[PDB]
DNA sequence: AAAAAAAAAAAAAAAAAAAAAAAAAAAAAAAAAAAAAAAAAAAAAAAAAAAAAAAAAAAAAAAAAAAAAAAAAAAAAAAAAAAAAAAAAAAAAAAAAAAAAAAAAAAAAAAAAAAAAA
């Protein structure tokens, strides 16, 4: 279907797209969620929704 | 001259393959539109350049949202067990150039035969 989903390229091998709802509301001022995303020493380029 | 293996007799067991004919689909190989890409012309918006200017960082200082401290409580993530996915390492292989052995054409010359001359 058509639901909000994000996807992320990284420095490499990397095309990954988890679903919007796994993450929820946050206030500003903790953040530090500690996604589950593996990099093995390369750095995380895009960030799309 | 001893050993061993093929082949053939006839009732039994058990298998395999090539084509025709029409109509539909599926691979697989081509011309041919159609658009990127590239070479070589003229052409034209941007940097340069200069003078002239006024809008936002400094500075004084209050005060009001703040980030550390304290506490309670919820429970995301990390490391250890197992269980699947997916890719290099190494070894193997079927056609494929190289070599060697047998079939068909070749004439030189003669044995045997057929035929005829006087």
């Amino acid at each position: 279907q058509e639901d909000v989903v994000v996807t992320l390229s990284h420095q490499g091998y990397v095309k990954y797209q988890p679903l919007s709802e796994y993450e929820a509301q946050r206030r500003g001022g903790k953040g530090k969620s500690a996604a589950r995303i593996k990099e093995e020493d390369f750095i995380d380029r895009l960030l799309v929704a």
